């Protein structure tokens, strides 16, 4: 299982955030070979916080090189 609270503490998510974030990325099934694919509007539907989608989509920016 994809350990995302690493993931978010990884991106500057505040710890409480992290948990929070963690359990609602399990919940909905979301895997680390969907991670090309997250989007704005996806990480809004999930429940982040506007601070907390523009730190997780800058993460995933960079890792895939937009």
């Amino acid at each position: 299982k994809y350990d995302w609270f690493e993931f978010f503490l990884n991106c500057g998510v505040d710890v409480s955030n992290c948990q929070r974030y963690t359990i609602n990325f399990d919940r909905e099934q979301l895997t680390e070979d969907m991670m090309p694919d997250i989007n704005n509007s996806m990480l809004r539907t999930l429940g982040l916080r506007e601070g907390d989608i523009v730190r997780v989509m800058k993460h995933l920016d960079k890792k895939f090189g937009r």
